């Protein structure tokens, strides 16, 4: 009995010479796990990864 | 009995010399897992990856 | 019986020479796990990773 | 019986020569685990990692 | 019976020559675990890691 | 008999060798063998001898 | 008989070797063998002898 | 008989060797073998002898 | 018989060796073997002898 | 018989060796073997002898 769940995330990453340049923005290069059961509300935002709001 | 669930994410990545340049935006090059059961609401946003809102 | 849960996140990362330059923004290159059962509210924001709000 | 829980986060990272330069922003390159059961409120923000609000 | 709990965080990190330069901002490169059951309030902020508010 | 009068002679010489090598993730797995990845200069006037071997790079011999 | 009168001779010489090597993650796994990744200069006037070996780099011999 | 009158001779010489090596995470695993990653200069006038070996770098011999 | 009259001779010489090595996380694991990572200069006029070995770097011999 | 009249001779010499090594986390694990990471200069006029060995760096012999 499982609801709103991330069970298993397995990542093997062997990068080499990685570089990231970001001006006034949002950059993600990793591992992100978000588990949420219930979110409610007007104009509401849930589970935003790399999100730019102007 | 499983609802709103990400069970297994397996990634093997052997990058080499990766570079990312982003100005005022959103860039994702990783692993993102989002599990949500119930989201409700007007103008609501759920599970946005690489999302630019102006 | 599991709800609103991240069970197992396993990451092996062997980077070498990684550099990150960010001006006035948000950058994430790691491992982020967020588990939330219930979030409620107008204009509310829950589980934002790499989020720029102007 | 588990709700609002992060069970197991396992990370092996063997970086070498990593450098991070950030001016007036937010940068995260580590391991962040946030578990919350219930958060409620207008204009409320919960679980923000790498979040810039202007 | 577990609610609002981070059980086990295990990290092995073998960095070498890491340097971080930050001007007027927020930078985190470590291990952060936050567990909260109930947070309530308008304009309230809970579990912010790398958060810049202007 | 060798007579040099007012002469200039270069005999058995490597004069100028210039090499630039840029790599990233160079990896070598070798079992019971010979792998050469370097820079090698060998200069010899006289090598004399039956069955002799001079200037071998990356050389495997299992003579039986 | 060797007679040099007012001569200039370079015999068995390596003059100038210049190398630049830039790597990142160089790794070598070697079992019962020979791996050479360096810079090697060998200069010899005279090597004399039956079955002799001069200037071997990365050399495996299992003569039986 | 060797006669040098007013001569300049370079015999068996390595003159100038210049090397720049920039690495990051160089790792070597070697079992029962020979691995050379360095800089080596060998200069010899005369090597004489049956079955002799002169100037070996990264050399494995299991002669039987 | 060797006669040098007013001569300049360089015999068996390594003149100038310049090396710059920049590393970070250099690690070496070696079992029953020979690993050389350094800088080596060997200069010899005369080496004489049957079965002789001169100027070996990273040398493994298990002669039987 | 050797006669030098008014001569200048360099025989068996290493003149100038300059090395700069910058490391961070250098670690070496060695079992029953030979690992050389240093700077070595060997200069010899004459080495004479059957089965002789001169100028060995990182040398393992288990002759049987």
């Amino acid at each position: 009995t499982k609801e709103g769940v991330v069970q298993g995330v397995a990542t093997v990453a062997e990068k080499t010479k990685e570089q990231v340049t970001n001006v006034g923005g949002a950059v993600v290069t990793g591992v992100t796990a978000v588990a949420q059961k219930t979110v409610e509300g007007a104009g509401s935002i849930a589970a935003a990864t790399g999100f730019v709001k102007k």
